[PDB]
């Protein structure tokens, strides 16, 4: 039994502060009408991204050109390469929308993030060899098809290729950007005579879509709502004008095509996104000003920072923390996502969880009325983030004409942000005006995803291998 | 959650396998042993209710009725902890349902070593400032309050509590030996607050009552955490230590909530399947020879058992050869999160376990070592679960409950990995049921309601009713 929401009476809050809360409410509220307008623009930009001219939204073809039917069977590998860890996963598809996993994880030695190309790929291969040797001590009938989640910006002219465009997350390995990483990993596999074929390179959201669709046939989208944000869905080849002239005959106009949207870049021009002066500051102070605008409005990573800047603004205008030492509130990113999470979770009318948090982490003694403001603020910023995120869901559903859908979701915000599911479901209900009483009955609803970067990569490897074995294309002509 | 790892032992050398099988032998509790334990446990529960008494206190809770779920009204709960107090307003909606409004206050740090008036006046102040908020122009009835005061305390009636001894490092002059209820009540009065303290309870009693109010199948309340306790309803005719002391309106057939305090079961060290490691734990504890059942079922000791086994295996040449095991020598360095993280590890190479040992204990392990350590964490969590359900079985069997919800709370039941599955399989091994889904077990643990808040408030509701009516809530004369 988790506690009921606190009542959260505002009766005792001073007028001077109540006016400021009201100011922040008006500022952070996203109306049904504003959401539906954002969605309209979002749809144009999803289409723009697929067009020969392209757009701000990458809309990257994932080269998965069929839906998993759930009937697939067999043993497939996945490799998930993170910044600190890699996971090797063996997936046996049971052919009734079911699967079994056997998996290892290996911590990436600090060295590798800045070492040589051969060192990165030999370490990966050595992990693969240790894994395969244990699970297949007799060796193997046919090699194992492997799907490789390489979640770094890469371009693909076909699924079994991935040309690194730019390392992220502290990786500084020379000689890899501009090159196809698939042969790099494959030749280290070969050097160790490990029976594996690397057949697919994917982004993890694409894996999220496909794995969840294999187990849940109502899945129409995979979404990540966490430190970064992304969505993936199936479009149709006839709707991807930028592939016109590039496709072999066996990838026809009505072929499905999984798209990795990379929609974190939606509305960098801020035509529709409701930027406050706080989002302005967060943007101008970020590594990349003017970029990742939709990411900056929906990601878990900025939610405490938004609160921080708001609280500082109220301190400077003389509203709160009067005669407190707030020199810790001045540090950028000192309030991470656990701040509005802990604040929203507070079950006490006197908000004692919040009291402790602000006293112990930030050395600020709050009055009860200041806490009621902090909590109101936490709610508004959690709530707006969820409301903006479902604008992406709604754009993809509307573009494709999905009147019902399971949206398979993952990431730290969906999984752990307090009341996030309730917020998202209410936002969808507001957009569509459904006459439905309970969230479990929403025509469009977010559900917990399957493991995109392990299970999804292995199912993609299954789908891919079947095409490669038949000589069906998984990329543009000639590649 | 990911599925359970496969857990192959195929690569573990013979010398290590032999030791793993040795740990298995040591830490496995068979059905039959659980049964021998359940027979002696019942004997000790009957014993604690006798005139002579026994190692198990079996304290009458002076709740002499079941909640029907039909109760309605506004009630307060006060839950005094060592660091914090909680004040809860509970509105009962009369269909097994309730609503709460609650505040939590830090005790100023001087209260531990302050005066009697200091403690009660601060509590009353928290109450006043709570009631002033949620009731702008008072109310007609004073609010009945249930007080969870979880310090050793004797009661001849529910609306009394004589402090036996302070625990949790409290040190207040003038309280040990006196009824704390009038003490709190006169500070409430001295602040003119509309509150009537009608009940003083232990939290397990509240866990029982609150859960029975919401769930009619509740037959026991159990805490499995840092400490362990259980509470259930016996029958007044089964409480011989009460004969001659009771008024006629608490007759032979009357229900009586019992706070078992059964942590002290088997302090003689006669029946619980201790190992040499448990012996060390007991001998090195603050209270050697005390709380034997608690030492065998609390989550507090699960990592310590593991530390001692691993040390014994190091000393004996089997593991961590040429590792720096200094950190492993600190008693209680492995808290409950060790066996917990280890059991939760989803990887065949047990990487969660690897990272835990390297980062926290500076011990680098081999995969096969980690496989041992994983099997050990399992054995140890599994034994603690099976011993816990002996106490559940003992109570159920004593009362002829063939079917029961066991309303459970505490850090082990709530967070220890696969604890529910382990308890459910234990229960299934004892009774030999022919079932295949835990949701269909005749006897089963379910998540409890809030005992120390909601439960204290429901107990106030039931007590205020008897008081309003003139019905006894304690021994004759009291
Ligand atoms: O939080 C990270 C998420 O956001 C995006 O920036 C990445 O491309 C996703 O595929 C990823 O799962
Ligand atoms: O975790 C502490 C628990 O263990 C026992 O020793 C106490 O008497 C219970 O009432 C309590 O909730």
């Amino acid at each position: 039994k988790k506690p009921p929401a606190r009542k959260g009476s505002m009766a005792d809050v001073p007028a001077n502060l109540m006016e400021q809360i009201h100011g922040l409410e008006t500022l952070f509220t996203v109306s049904s009408e504003k959401m539906r307008s954002i969605v309209k623009h979002f749809i144009s930009e999803l289409d723009k991204g697929l067009s020969k001219k392209g757009g701000n939204i990458p809309m990257i073809p994932g080269w998965v050109v069929e839906y998993p039917t759930g009937k697939e069977t067999g043993d497939f590998l996945a490799l998930d390469l993170g910044g600190t860890n890699l996971r090797v996963v063996l997936v046996k598809l049971g052919g009734n929308h079911d699967f079994d996993t056997t998996q290892n994880k290996y911590r990436l030695p600090d060295h590798l993030r800045t070492g040589t190309s051969e060192q990165l790929w030999s370490f990966i291969a050595k992990c693969l060899k240790e894994f395969v040797d244990e699970w297949y001590p007799d060796g193997v009938s046919e090699p194992l098809p492997l799907g490789f989640t390489f979640s770094y910006p890469a371009s693909q002219k076909k699924i079994n290729s991935g040309v690194l465009q730019r390392w992220t997350k502290g990786f500084d390995i020379e000689g890899v950007e501009g090159h196809d990483v698939v042969p790099m990993l494959q030749e280290q596999i070969e050097k160790l005579n490990i029976p594996i074929n690397v057949v697919a390179l994917i982004n993890d959201t694409t894996g999220t879509l496909v794995a969840s669709l294999y187990t849940d046939p109502q899945t129409k989208m995979g979404i990540i709502i966490g430190t970064g944000v992304n969505g993936a869905y199936y479009d149709v080849v006839s709707g991807i004008e930028k592939l016109e002239g590039l496709l072999p005959e066996d990838i026809g106009p009505d072929s499905p095509m999984a798209i990795n949207c990379e929609y974190g870049s939606f509305d960098n021009e801020h035509l529709v996104l409701p930027r406050t002066k706080y989002d302005v500051i967060i943007d101008e102070e970020s590594p990349r000003p003017g970029q990742q605008a939709f990411e900056k409005m929906t990601s878990g990573y900025y939610l405490g920072e938004i609160m921080r800047l708001v609280l500082l603004d109220l301190y400077d205008s003389g509203f709160i923390f009067k005669d407190q030492d707030i020199s810790k509130l001045k540090e950028a990113y000192v309030m991470d996502t656990s701040y509005p999470s802990k604040i929203e979770d507070d079950p006490f009318e006197n908000l004692e969880d919040t009291d402790d948090l602000f006293k112990t982490n930030l050395n600020i003694e709050t009055t009860v009325v200041e806490r009621k403001l902090i909590r109101k603020l936490a709610e508004l910023v959690g709530t707006r983030a969820a409301r903006l995120t479902v604008c992406g869901v709604s754009a993809i559903c509307d573009k494709r004409g999905y009147k019902t859908a399971h949206i398979a979701a993952d990431g730290s915000v969906f999984n752990r942000y307090p009341g996030y599911k309730e917020k998202a479901a209410q936002a969808l209900k507001d957009i569509y005006n459904w006459d439905v009483e309970k969230m479990e009955d929403h025509p469009i609803q977010l559900v917990a995803a399957e493991d995109g970067s392990g299970v999804g990569a292995a199912i993609i490897a299954c789908l891919t291998q079947k095409r490669l074995a038949a000589g069906k294309s998984v990329g543009i002509k000639g590649e």
